[PDB]
């Protein structure tokens, strides 16, 4: 029930301050980015239930969802993936995001594109682009469900799970939109981006939109 307080690594304090503040034109790769982690996360529970299909029995369908809350100026990110435990949400410390991190800033300050990000597998922090907080909601089978949160400084919390939807299992991203970016609530716009980028993903990406009902 207590908020954890935790640090990161300076390099991904770094790298989140770069991204945040970058005026980069081509924002829209961020959900390109987060699409592959959410399918990368559903391929390792296939992996384990191929040997054990009992692993599936927490959340049976293999997803991926995008959920506009228009009303909160929120995009939802969510799959029935693998999932986090609370010790791996802890642990984007001392993990394979801090080489990733520094490498990618060094290739920034080369020339690098940022569409290049997923390529040093921190592909993650490009929510960044469009979002100024984000909480990630995670349940693996292993523990129960926790909240991560994050506004890009130097401090995030990890919290027990008394107020989100059960996932299940998996993984959901709660993106607070920046101001200007309020185009990814919108259906067509979500749509366009999903056929240009994430043409070839192996599990079904399923929008939610609510419409009101005319006469
Ligand atoms: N939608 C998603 N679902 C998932 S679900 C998952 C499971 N991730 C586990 C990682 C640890 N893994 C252990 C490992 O398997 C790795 N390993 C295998 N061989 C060599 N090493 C292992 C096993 C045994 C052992 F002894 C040591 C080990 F390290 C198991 C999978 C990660 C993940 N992510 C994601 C992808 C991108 C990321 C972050 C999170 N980051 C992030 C982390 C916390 C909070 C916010 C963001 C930051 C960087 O980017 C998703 O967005
Ligand atoms: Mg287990």
């Amino acid at each position: 029930a207590k908020v954890e307080t935790h640090e990161f690594t300076a390099e991904i304090s770094q790298l989140m301050s770069l991204i945040i503040n970058t005026v980069y034109s081509n924002k829209e790769i961020f959900l390109r980015e987060l699409i592959s982690n959410a399918s990368d996360a559903l391929d390792k529970i296939r992996y384990q239930a191929l040997s054990d299909p009992s692993q599936l029995e927490s959340e049976p369908e293999l997803f991926i969802r995008i959920i506009p809350q228009k009303d909160q100026k929120v995009l939802e990110i969510r799959d029935s993936g693998i999932g986090m435990t609370k010790a791996d949400l802890v642990n984007n410390l001392g993990t394979i995001a801090k080489s990733g991190t520094k490498s990618f800033m060094e290739a920034l300050s080369a020339g690098a594109d940022v569409s290049m990000i997923g390529q040093f597998g921190v592909g993650f922090y490009s929510l960044f682009l469009v979002a100024d907080h984000v909480q990630v909601i995670s349940k693996h089978n292993d523990d129960e469900q926790y909240v991560w949160e994050s506004n890009a400084g130097g401090k995030f919390t990890v919290t027990l799970d008394e107020t989100n939807e059960r996932l299940g299992r998996g993984t959901m991203l709660r993106l607070f939109l920046k101001e200007d970016q309020l185009e990814y609530l919108e259906e067509k716009r979500i749509k366009e981006v999903v056929k240009k980028h994430s043409e070839f993903v192996a599990y079904p990406i399923q929008l939610v939109v609510t419409k009101e009902v005319e006469k």
